[PDB]
């Protein structure tokens, strides 16, 4: 007799037609004048300076006209007047419309509102476009005259919508500002209106009741009671009588006061608004987005108590402080009260896989320093909601930095596998454990809807041990943030039947409570996940925009060399002055460039062009600084011999780690011989290797002497180039699909020349495809076990993937790759669907593949992505077995950048025949070390020699104080127990050494092992006991 | 009492709306109670009963219906037996009801 | 090992972008 | 690393997923080897087949560093097919090899 569906339809129609219009009824019309800036954005301070000095026209503007260009800015002067004695106990807000698209938010035009003084009030957004004007008793945010006349300013930014309802469409509107109306929008509304809270409350109640009915478990008393309440409320509401809206609200009060279920989970909600530093917009728009988001958060705090907001990136904090001092001061006062929570303590939300360990340490150090010296807040956890996987060395770095918990939600984007836990302990390759929580809502920007809460409840993977989940609500990935509607919905959900108990809580308190509850309930049976947090998505981010990865690795290596040289020079010449400010600026620029959208290479062409310019400038400046330091060291050391061409690479074999070694050092081995075969085949034979090259320039025989091992399986060619068709359905730049594989097309070349420059044989190979030329130099050096490859590629393809095949002829179940501070093992043979999802992994400067009695290594210069597959042959033809290891070189996406990686690229790699962990580390260090000139052969400042085990001294630097102490960071690379003894330069006679943390804070947790017993000792003769991937840090004081 | 508690927990799990916190909490409580019970030690049956007490003390839902129960025993005057057996069945039923009233307070029985 | 939903999404994208435009390719412009 | 009929097999010690947890009781063939990159130790058994291995994560605040708990299954007492199963005298032999490789483990297994 009662049909709930008809009631739902009637409720939706009534809300659309008779309830929502009565909210914000317009009472006055505004007059608009405009001033356009087609070019770069105009800073507010000098804009207001000339504005009060004149110089601005403000041509009149009519409602419904088109105003914006592709990237320009428009300043609107809005002049209005209030009626005579109108504000009779109502807020009397102000409504502005800029032509919002209903099915879009955070990806197109926006704006900010300013007073005549020059202080921002609140930003405007498609779902939040109301600005507070007056208060009930008459207090106004802007000065108002006796006549009621008032004026305001509106800075509107028009940005193209690069993500429409047809997703991933190629565009050319992401390069620069053209100053032309590519897609103008209409203005059509600027009104002064009154505010009625009763109608808004009724709308919220109706929406909550309808959404509860949508998941009310039909054929239950709750569903029918909600339906009856909705019907009665709709029947009792009369549009002609304004007071009836009160009585209708009294009908829904009975069903909205029901207490929550006893077993319902407890949800803590914190205001969040994810802002990408550079994604579909340059940094200049990122700063404005940060300012608008902070203004919106401050307005929400002013208009609503019991509201808390969390902000993460320190670079955005610095930008806001430098751009808007008044907003920064208001935010600081809010922070002192405890309502504005800074989280993360990092410069930016960097990627978890590509950056080196030192890069992550610099993230943490700079973020913590800024937070301590400018906000007085010390975060207790890592805030990385969005990241394309994590290296697995994160728990040790975070634990040694004083952090206590980790946050992540990207793992929910896996293709096939569901992570077994949401709240657990993440354990690194070393043994350090941290408390990690995955928000079950699977999003960092919640709209505060019942369906989100229900999905989060049904998605939790630890219901048997905990009932605590964290909700992050607001508008993200484009700015904005939480709105008033979200707070009202949360207040409704605070205690409701069928909805979890939601309360606003600081994340630290939530993490403490959840950890304590998990410890109580679980005990011995407490979840632990050991290893890396691999993400089964966005696998193409390891190859896209190769310039980013190349520049990052080169800058890291050059920075290591520069800091070592500076530390050496300071301890020798007291008159030398360390350039701390310039080095800090370069470090901060690199850290900003290490964002989770720039380093992967999934932004617009403008962002990548700026990043390339920054990389080139920083590399040149670092080279000049290194040259100056080298000159100073040469001046201070006249006894040493100059090296015309030398490199300094950490962990050089034969106990000569931090010594500068020449490029071409004389060897007892004779010059390598060359020979031409009958059919153009080239034979190269030094004393240890035999390489045979076919007429197409591909290696077919790689024989290792004194072992009787063939490194190339029969029937396979080494060095062959493969082209794949890369046409993914979604996320063109992010994704490389499984269907792309298994259809690679071979590209053939030929041998051009054979030469012998300094006793090393070089073979030149040209490969052509049509407007794409690859020139490859294959080098064999006497007295070495490594075969070198250099490649120059003129990439001009479109939607194609380039790979190189390196067969190894070794049957291995797993392959060993390098980590940030250790090693990882990944399966080669994929038996299950979970293993198949890891068909494209990352390498860090080398990979090792070997059986019980033999192993071979592949060393790469600046290549990250790769893959490995088995090769099962048959004896009936000649193919025995092996492992096909391929490296990803180039790709050509089209969506974010129409022309991606089109131009000249350089690659270097090598194959090591008889390789161990030490030899692989040696080859990786030598290849990646920067080349410098005219360096003295000076004794290293510190040395670490291991009697047993492998210990690598990763870094030496100066303490970031005036003390001048020496910081040495080392780690265990082999993976087992190791013993070492520390040695220092004769200049550091009588110096003392003591253990610190990664931040040099002298405070370390008791749980973590120290690896430096007896506490403080002397620098010379100190004993160290490294566990597996220990990552010790020492401080030496003269 | 332990048998009744175990039966109630199992029957609740049978219709506990899987993928909800209540179902998993009931499962964990049942597992812990079964693990804590030792047949060799008679006193352990007490401790196991203390494990299920947490999930059995949860209050009912706010919208749950209110059910009133009355003792009943339908007796047909003549169906598959003559009246002479009907009288004996009536006597036995009344005796059982009286015994239940004696052995248990807060019990009511209705006869027609 | 085979995900039909990914195949459906890829098919829809391919039809939208690479197949439908090739139907009725314009060869001449008209004056109005 | 455990011994196979004509080779060796590798089984996970750290169980991350539910699939890995299902292998909580494996079989050994006359020996097992557990070792890191630079060291290894072997457990040789006479006639024992079932065994298991688990991690040992300690804390430096007490003294427990780390390790691997390797346990061997010796005897069980089922009741359904045989009311008195394995009731009586049994003999077992095993050994621990400190510095062990594949050759040394094979040697110890063959000799024993
Ligand atoms: O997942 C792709 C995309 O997702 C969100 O929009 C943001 O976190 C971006 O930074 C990211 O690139
Ligand atoms: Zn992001
Ligand atoms: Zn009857």
């Amino acid at each position: 007799f009662l049909k709930p569906e008809q009631q739902l339809e009637r409720c939706r129609r009534i809300v659309r037609q008779r309830v929502d219009p009565h909210i914000h009824p317009s009472i006055a019309q505004l007059t608009v004048e405009s001033y356009d800036i087609p070019g770069e954005p105009m800073p507010s301070d000098e804009f207001f300076a000339k504005l009060d000095r004149g110089d601005i026209d403000f041509k009149p503007f009519m409602l419904g006209s088109e105003w914006g260009t592709t990237w320009g800015t428009v300043w609107f002067r809005l002049t209005g007047t209030v009626p005579a004695g109108y504000p009779k106990g109502k807020p009397l807000e102000l409504i502005l419309d800029l032509g919002w698209y209903p099915h879009s938010c955070g990806g197109h035009i926006e704006g900010l509102v300013y007073r005549a003084d020059g202080t921002a009030i609140k930003a405007v957004h498609p779902l939040n476009y109301w600005v507070p004007f007056m208060d009930a008793e008459g207090n106004a945010q802007v000065p108002v005259a006796e006549d009621g006349s008032f004026t305001l300013y509106l800075e509107a930014a028009s940005n193209p919508l690069l993500l429409g309802v047809p997703p991933f469409i190629e565009t050319e509107l992401g390069d620069h500002a053209t100053g032309k109306p590519d897609e103008p929008y209409v203005f059509k509304s600027a009104d002064l209106a009154e505010f009625d809270e009763r109608y808004e409350n009724y709308s919220v109640d109706l929406d909550v009741v309808s959404s509860l009915m949508e998941f009310a478990d039909k054929q239950s008393p709750r569903y029918w009671q909600l339906a009856k309440a909705l019907q009665r409320s709709l029947n009792a509401y009369d549009e002609r009588n304004p007071e009836s809206v009160e009585a209708a609200r009294a009908v829904l009060a009975g069903v909205l006061a029901k207490p929550a279920n006893a077993s319902a989970m407890n949800v803590s909600a914190i205001g969040h608004a994810h802002i990408d530093s550079a994604w579909l917009w340059p940094v200049r728009e990122t700063r404005r987005k940060v300012a608008r988001t902070v203004s919106n958060a401050l307005a929400l705090m002013d208009a609503d108590p019991d509201f808390k907001y969390a902000m993460s990136s320190a670079q955005q904090y610095a930008w806001l402080e430098e751009d808007h001092p008044d907003i920064f001061k208001r935010m600081k006062r809010r922070i002192e009260e405890g309502r504005f929570i800074p989280v993360g303590g990092m410069w930016v939300e960097a990627d978890g896989m590509l950056p080196a360990g030192e890069s992550l340490i610099r993230q943490i150090a700079y973020g913590r320093k800024y937070f301590k010296e400018h906000l007085g807040v010390e975060p207790k956890g890592v805030w990385l909601p969005a990241s394309f996987g994590y290296t697995g060395a994160w728990p040790q770095i975070a634990r040694r930095a004083g952090y206590e918990w980790f946050l992540t939600q990207k793992i929910s984007w896996n293709d096939t596998t569901k992570f077994p836990h949401h709240s657990f302990m993440w354990e690194g390759i070393d043994g350090s454990r941290i408390f990690t929580h995955f928000p079950p809502a699977d999003t960092y920007a919640a709209w505060c809807k019942v369906q989100e809460l229900d999905y989060a409840e049904k998605n939790f993977q630890d219901k048997d041990l905990s009932d605590r989940s964290l909700l992050l609500f607001g508008f993200g990935d484009g700015g904005g943030g939480p709105t008033r509607n979200m707070m009202e919905h949360l207040h409704r959900y605070e205690n409701l039947e069928g909805v979890s108990k939601v309360s606003i809580e600081e994340p630290n308190d939530f993490f403490d409570k959840a950890h304590q509850q998990l410890a109580e309930n679980a005990g011995p049976e407490m979840p632990v996940w050991k290893g890396e947090l691999y993400l089964e998505l966005h696998r193409g981010t390891l190859t896209s925009q190769q310039d980013m990865k190349r520049g990052c690795r080169q800058e890291e290596s050059l920075l290591r060399t520069v800091e070592y040289l500076g530390a050496a020079a300071v301890l020798s010449d007291p008159e030398y002055v360390y350039p701390r400010e310039e080095l800090d600026r370069i470090w901060k620029t690199l850290l900003l460039n290490q964002f989770h959208d720039i380093l992967p290479g999934s932004a617009i062409a403008w962002v990548h062009r700026e990043a390339r310019e920054d990389y080139r400038r920083d590399l040149k400046r670092l080279a000049e600084i290194a040259q100056d330091m080298c000159a100073v060291l040469r001046k201070a050391n006249p006894q040493a011999d100059l090296l015309a061409e030398a490199r300094i690479s950490q962990f050089r074999n034969d106990g000569a780690s931090w010594h500068a070694n020449r490029i071409n050092e004389p060897t007892d081995a004779l010059s390598v011989l060359t020979q031409t075969l009958d059919n153009g085949r080239v034979l190269l034979a030094n004393g240890v290797l035999s390489v045979t090259i076919e007429a197409d320039g591909t290696i077919s025989s790689l024989l290792d002497e004194e072992h009787g091992r063939e490194l190339v399986p029969a029937g396979t060619r080494l060095g062959q180039y493969e082209l794949l068709r890369d046409e993914p359905a979604v996320w063109d730049a992010w994704e490389i699909e499984r269907e792309s594989l298994l259809m690679a097309n071979a590209v053939t070349g030929s041998i051009e020349s054979v030469n012998t420059e300094n006793g090393a044989a070089q073979v030149h190979v040209h490969t052509a495809d049509g407007d794409t030329v690859i020139t490859t130099t294959i080098t064999l050096r006497p007295g070495s076990h490594t075969l070198d490859f250099h490649a120059d590629i003129d990439w001009h393809e479109r939607e194609r993937f380039l790979k190189v095949d390196l067969p190894l002829g070794i049957v291995a179940d797993q392959a060993t790759y390098d980590c940030q501070y250790g090693l990882i093992r990944r399966p080669i043979v994929k038996n299950t669907a979970s293993d198949e999802a890891k068909y494209e992994s990352s390498t860090n400067r080398f990979a090792i593949i070997g059986d019980a009695g033999y192993a071979a290594a592949v060393i790469n210069g600046s290549v990250y992505g790769s893959d490995a597959s088995p090769i099962a042959g048959n004896a009936a033809e000649g193919r025995d077995s092996g492992t096909m290891f391929r490296l990803s070189l180039l790709s050509a996406p089209t969506f974010p950048d129409p022309r991606t990686d089109i131009g000249s690229h350089e690659f270097d790699w090598s194959v090591v025949a008889d390789a161990t962990v030490d030899r692989a580390l040696d080859a990786a260090g030598v290849l990646n070390a920067p080349v410098l000139h005219d360096v003295p052969d000076i004794t290293p400042l510190a040395s670490i020699e291991s009697v047993n085990g492998t210990v690598v001294l990763d870094w030496m630097k100066l303490a970031d104080d005036g003390s001048g102490d020496l910081i040495v960071r080392a780690y265990e690379a082999a993976g087992g127990q190791a013993d070492a003894m520390l040695h220092v330069c004769p200049a550091l006679a009588g110096a003392s050494v003591h253990e610190t943390n990664v931040l040099e804070g002298d405070d370390l947790a008791a749980d973590l092992p120290v690896a430096l017993q007896d506490g403080r000792q002397n620098a010379e003769g100190a004993t160290l006991h490294f566990g597996p991937f220990q990552l010790a840090t020492l401080r030496i004081t003269r």
